[PDB]
């Protein structure tokens, strides 16, 4: 079934391999790459890579959008963007002696006329579609509550939402009337949210957390604990997810990974167990790889016989 | 009369402003300008700014390359840059705390039909030229003598070529019996040139440097000396230029920005002193602009008044 993708805010990621950074000076290098970037267009790779049915979509702007456009177009990945007129950003990562620094950069603002135009193409893909992912940061110029709007639009074809944002685009939307049917928060962010610190063992807190009015309505909640595993609840019924260990090149990206595998598993009707194991083994696999936003199908393939779903017992077990 | 200029190396100029660079970290910012770059993009613009006849060559590829020729489309400058298929190179500028941090590309290669292509285009626009710029270095795919075959073309052309390139592709063109009618070469350039030192007492080794046969042929030669204004040479005639004192906001470029002010000047037939005055006044008013390769045309003519052309005994 069709998997739509949501990335409001795009890039190009430009990596550069430097084996120092001098300040004040010139650094050369021709150790470079320049990739469609943004997490959500992580999320359209591994998909793709996973032989699932995807379409992107978002906005693209002038001749930096029309590069990302072009990059996609020679991978074969469906698309189906919305123009504005500013131009799409870079996104600049220094690897320099095992650090990453990064310069990212505001962006283009979209107009009113714009919105509705993307708008009216969201309504007409979502017709087509079973399941929608929509990830990381709103673009200036949308309203800081846009994520409700798409989530209500969903809501209208009986599209299965899964959403991966933080701070107050995430706030808002758990505020609203309009829920999604998967989040995933790691543990900072459900921190962030609640103001709590977690200690070791954290499963406990965790379970009293996701239990309060906030998280009301959600049937899928995963809290991905990177190289831990996950804990997620469904409806009443939580799970503790356990994971080998394996050998990282770069984990950047992995939680895209594993929204990518989860949207793989609704999209052939996963039952749980199934579902959680798609999701940790996309995130593994990404984990394993130098380059973000992509899987070897057949570590994926591996790492699926190796997990363990737990479910939990419940407080009135031997009443 | 119409000067061509030449870039086989341009760039976007990504220039990032931050508080501070957090290293093995995010950092944020809304600063951010994009621009033509390159040495021969900061000449052209230059000339466009003193109101000078000007159209711009090179190479320019993909989607980084569009945008080039799109900016300077928007701004009105002509242009007739070959197409080739590997993407035009970023450059990145971080300033931060009175530093300037720089990342650069190798860039793109160009393919021997694209080198064959790019010089039927050149063939073309010479014959209506009278001055050309060659500006910086060689894309990789060029051979280390490309510039030679330039010089040789505007030599049978009789267009003058100002040459401001540096290392072996000089080198290779100075060895050669098709002089350029100008060059522009730093201290760090003559050092490299002669295997020689010009820490102690610069202006006075300079001056003899230059009677060296390395030089032989060259109607016009400028070294600039940042504050301290120029020394040059022009057949016999040595010249010394004495600049006034300024108050300086960013002098990157001001070497790019004097090859335009030359350039300006022997188009419209300058005497010796006043040919001088223009490339000093044009790379006096660029590093008074925060912005590369840009000139406030108004400093530029009252400079001209206040500059000194001393010509030096023998
Ligand atoms: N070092 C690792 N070893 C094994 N598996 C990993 C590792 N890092 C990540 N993973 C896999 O990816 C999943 C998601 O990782 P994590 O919880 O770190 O995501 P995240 O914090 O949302 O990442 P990002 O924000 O970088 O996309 C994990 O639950 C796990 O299955
Ligand atoms: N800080 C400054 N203040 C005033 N004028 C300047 C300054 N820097 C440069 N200029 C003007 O521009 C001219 C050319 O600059 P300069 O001699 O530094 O070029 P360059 O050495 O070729 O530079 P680069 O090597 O960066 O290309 C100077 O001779 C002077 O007229």
């Amino acid at each position: 079934s069709l998997i739509v993708t949501v990335t409001m805010n795009p890039s190009i990621d430009i990596s550069y391999l430097l084996d120092h950074l001098k300040l004040d000076t010139v650094n050369r290098t021709s150790q470079v790459t320049k990739t469609p970037g943004g997490k959500g267009l992580n999320v359209t790779r591994v998909i793709h890579d996973l032989g699932g049915d995807v379409i992107a979509t978002g906005v693209l702007g002038g001749f930096h959008g029309a590069f990302i456009a072009n990059e996609l177009k020679k991978a074969n990945i469906p698309q189906a963007f919305t123009s504005i007129k500013e131009e799409t950003r870079d996104s600049i990562a220094i690897l320099h002696e095992g650090n990453q620094t990064e310069i990212l950069e505001a962006g283009p603002t979209v107009s009113p006329e714009e919105i509705s135009n993307f708008l009216e193409n969201f309504d007409q893909l979502i017709k087509q579609a079973e399941i929608v992912t929509i990830s990381g940061s709103l673009a200036k110029g949308l309203p800081s509550d846009f994520y409700q709007e798409l989530v209500q639009k969903a809501h209208a074809q009986e599209v299965k939402v899964l959403l991966d944002t933080s701070g107050d685009s995430l706030r808002q939307v758990l505020q609203g009337p309009w829920k999604p049917y998967l989040i995933k928060p790691n543990l900072e962010e459900l921190e962030g949210l609640l103001g709590q610190d977690f200690s070791e063992n954290p499963l406990a807190a965790v379970q009293t957390a996701l239990t309060k009015p906030m998280f009301a309505g959600i049937e899928w909640i995963v809290i991905s604990l990177g190289k831990d595993g996950a804990i997620a609840k469904h409806h009443d019924q939580f799970y503790r997810v356990k994971i080998p260990t394996i050998q990282a090149k770069n984990p950047v990206g992995s939680g895209d990974a594993t929204i990518a595998g989860l949207a793989y598993g609704l999209a052939k009707d996963a039952p749980a167990a199934e579902l959680l194991k798609w999701g940790m083994a996309a995130g593994m696999a990404n984990a394993q790889e130098r380059m973000t936003g992509h899987v070897d199908v057949e570590n994926v393939k591996k790492h699926l016989m190796n997990i363990q779903v737990v479910e939990i017992a419940k407080e009135g077990h031997h009443h």
